[PDB]
C-alpha cells in the first residue's frame, strides 16, 4: 500500500529498476528488481542521504544515516538506515535483488523517498574490515550507478 | 526537507537543473534554475504524480492533484498542486526559471519530494483553452524532459 521505484543508471551500462513496497507503515519494506552490467560477485547497495544527482552519484553524499550511527550490515543493530548490504551478480553480470528490510521505510523519519539508491564497484565489508573506512562506507569503492527513489503507483 | 533538486533529462536536447527551497514550514517554495535545449517561447512546467521514470517521462502519470481540482495556472485558486505554469526560453534555447509558489511544499500532503518535474513541448494554456483537455492537462503536448525531485543538502 505504499510503493516506490528507482531507475539505476551508470556507465557500462550498469542499469536496473528497483521496486519498493511497504504494506503498512509499521511493516518491512520489500525491495526487488534486477541490475545488469555488473561484474560477477557482491556489490555494495545503499541508500545515500541526498537525492541529488547533479554531478552524478557523488552528489548523493554519504549513507543515509538519520540516527548518526556507524556503518554496518543490514542484520546489525549498529548500522545506518541506508545499509542494505550487498547484491550478488551472476556470471552474466545480472543481480536479481530480493531484500526485506525493517529499518528503511517509505514514510516517517526513516523514509527513503527522495534519496538516492547506489550500487557499488566492490563488496561492502559490513563494518568488519578493521580499517577506519569500514565503519563509514564499508569499503565498497566507486559508485557504479544510482537513481533517485520516487513514489510509485 | 528545506531544499530539493531535480535533474531534468529526456530523449532529445532538453536538459536542466532545478532547485527548490522552503525556508519555513508551510511557507513559499522558491523554484529556480536553468533549462537548455528548448524552442523559443513558453513551455508547460508541472509536477506529475509519480516519481517513476522507468519508461521515461510517460511513466510519471498525471498532474499531481491531491485535492481533486481542475487544471489551472499558478496564480489561480482552481489549480492542481503541480501546476507551475510555463517557463520561457529565449532564442538560444535557455529558460532561466525563477518562481515562488505557496501551493507546492517540501513536506506534508502537498509535498513534491519523490514526484516528477516535467517540461513540455508546448505552452500550458492554464485551463483557458475552451476544450475538455484544457482543464485536465493544459494542452502542453509532449514531455520533453523530466526528473525525480530529490532531497538536497
Ligand atoms: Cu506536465
Ligand atoms: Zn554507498
Ligand atoms: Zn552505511
Ligand atoms: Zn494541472
Amino acid at each position: 500500500a505504499t510503493k516506490a521505484v528507482c531507475v539505476l543508471k551508470g556507465d557500462g551500462p550498469v542499469q536496473g529498476i528497483i521496486n519498493f513496497e511497504q504494506k503498512e507503515s509499521n511493516g518491512p519494506v520489500k525491495v526487488w528488481g534486477s541490475i545488469k552490467g555488473l561484474t560477477e560477485g557482491l556489490h555494495g547497495f545503499h541508500v545515500h542521504e541526498f537525492g541529488d544527482n547533479t554531478a552524478g552519484c557523488t552528489s548523493a553524499g554519504p549513507h543515509f544515516n538519520p540516527l548518526s550511527r556507524k556503518h554496518g550490515g543490514p542484520k546489525d543493530e549498529e548500522r545506518h538506515v541506508g545499509d542494505l548490504g550487498n547484491v550478488t551478480a551472476d556470471k552474466d553480470g545480472v543481480a536479481d535483488v530480493s531484500i526485506e528490510d525493517s529499518v528503511i521505510s517509505l514514510s516517517g523519519d526513516h523514509c527513503i523517498i527522495g534519496r538516492t539508491l547506489v550500487v557499488h564497484e566492490k563488496a561492502d565489508d559490513l563494518g568488519k574490515g578493521g580499517n577506519e573506512e569500514s565503519t563509514k562506507t564499508g569499503n565498497a569503492g566507486s559508485r557504479l550507478a544510482c537513481g533517485v527513489i520516487g513514489i510509485a503507483q
